[PDB]
């Protein structure tokens, strides 16, 4: 509440002390146990690891430093801001705190980007790289999240003001070291926004191509069946075999393969059966040509419809987590910047509604360990299927 040292204008609301304790707990006990399932299936339910995997499991790392410091979290924030612990004890919750918040942001991006090139540009050669060339990238990464944030670890704590275990941030003008904390986040910003933009786009289109040809196949058939002219029949099987030919090849399955060669081939032999005048011996070579799709291709229509809508699914969750976890406490902290340029420190109580907005978002970014398990979910088969032969069991 009073005016700190050093032009540091901070507000303690009574609304901080009493709501953010409990949802702290909240995303401590959903985040640990998400986290916790998500470290079971990755380590020891499935024993391929693939290189999604790799980038995606290194969010599970950087959702436990931010699990291991809610508990002494929460004791600050009950002890209103009284740091009871020591000052290697607060040193590494900062520490840990920024590498959660960095390491989350560069991760959610390299699972983006990761995504971006298995659908935008599938025969790319970032699609093949080896598990042993990603648990590189991860280190390389993890060392650039250690080297913005180990900074944290130079700056002797607490603060006497009662101790206080804060990186007073909030309290510096707009700088080059503010700069770059805003391109931080503003070029995965841009780069999760465009992927999933892309990823979207690209994949709406060919589920839409599939349903374009299956529509063009049954609705074709309705007119060979209510068809009364010899000539009809043979242009509604040609859009058809080209309709069964164009979804060969937008396939990216042994049994769904060989199922287009019989459909083919039974559009052929009607239209044979159509060319010799065989109006009602060709439209009933076409009611085979029901049981077939049923058969064969309905199955694997339907196996691609889910696994294109798990896709979009995945790529949606990211960048929505993305911005409601790190996006609010961003856009306080530039509002802060203009305040401090345009209103200085001389009076204080311009900054009474802000500090309550800061704080408030600040949880929105410790909300990272409990949406990542949605994250995990909806990156493979593989999760819901662990839930589901774990409920097989009873
Ligand atoms: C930082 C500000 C200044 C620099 C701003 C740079 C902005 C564009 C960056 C990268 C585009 C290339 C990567 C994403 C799109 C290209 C994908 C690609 O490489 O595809 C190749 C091929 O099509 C596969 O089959
Ligand atoms: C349990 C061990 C499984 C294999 C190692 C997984 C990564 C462990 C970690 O770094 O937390
Ligand atoms: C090299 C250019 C660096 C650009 C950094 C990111 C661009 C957006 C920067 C912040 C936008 C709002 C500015 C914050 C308060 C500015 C007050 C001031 O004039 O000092
Ligand atoms: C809007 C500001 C973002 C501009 C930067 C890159 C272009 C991204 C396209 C817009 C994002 C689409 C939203 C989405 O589908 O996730």
């Amino acid at each position: 509440l009073e005016i700190d040292k050093k032009n540091c204008c901070v507000f303690r609301d009574d609304f901080i002390v009493k709501v953010l304790p409990p949802v702290l707990g909240l995303e401590f006990i959903f985040g640990l146990l998400g986290n916790g399932l998500a470290l079971w299936i990755f380590c020891f339910h499935l024993k391929s690891w693939k290189s999604s995997r790799i980038f995606l499991f290194n969010l599970v790392v950087a959702d436990f430093l931010l699990i291991i410091c809610l508990p002494f979290l929460m004791d600050n924030y009950v002890r209103r801001w009284d740091w009871k612990f020591g000052d290697i004890p607060c040193r590494l919750m900062l520490f840990m705190l920024a590498m959660n918040r960095q390491g989350s942001i560069i991760f959610l991006t390299v699972v983006a980007v990761d995504r971006y090139f298995r659908v935008v540009h599938p025969h790319h050669a970032l699609n093949k790289i080896s598990n042993r060339t990603a648990a590189i990238i991860s280190c390389l990464l993890w060392g650039i999240t250690i080297g913005l944030t180990v900074h944290l670890l130079k700056k002797k704590m607490p603060i006497q003001n009662a101790n206080l275990c804060s990186s007073f941030s909030i309290c510096h003008t707009f700088q080059w070291h503010e700069a770059m904390f805003l391109l931080e986040f503003f070029l995965p910003l841009g780069i999760i926004l465009f992927c999933s933009a892309r990823i979207i786009w690209s994949l709406r289109q060919r589920q839409a191509d599939l349903e374009d040809n299956w529509e063009t196949l049954n609705d074709n058939l309705k007119v060979i069946e209510k068809a009364d002219n010899a000539a009809q029949v043979k242009d509604a099987l040609t859009k058809m075999r080209a309709a069964a030919l164009d979804a060969q090849k937008a396939t990216p399955m042994k049994d769904f393969r060989h199922g287009f060669d019989i459909l083919v081939g039974q559009i052929d032999d009607a239209l044979k059966l159509a060319n010799e005048g065989k109006v009602k011996e060709a439209q009933a070579a076409a009611e085979q040509l029901k049981t077939t799709r049923n058969a064969y291709i309905q199955k694997y229509l339907m196996d691609r419809h889910a696994k294109i809508k798990r896709a979009i699914t995945f790529i949606m969750v990211v960048a929505i987590v993305f911005v409601i976890c790190f996006l609010p406490s961003v856009v306080v902290r530039i509002r802060i910047f203009w305040l401090l340029h345009t209103s200085g420190t001389q009076n204080c109580e311009v900054y009474r509604s802000v500090d309550l907005a800061f704080f408030i978002t600040l949880s929105f970014t410790y909300m990272n360990v409990m949406l990542d398990p949605v994250v995990y979910y909806f990156s493979s088969p593989s999760f819901p299927n662990f839930f589901s032969t774990l409920i097989n069991r009873c």
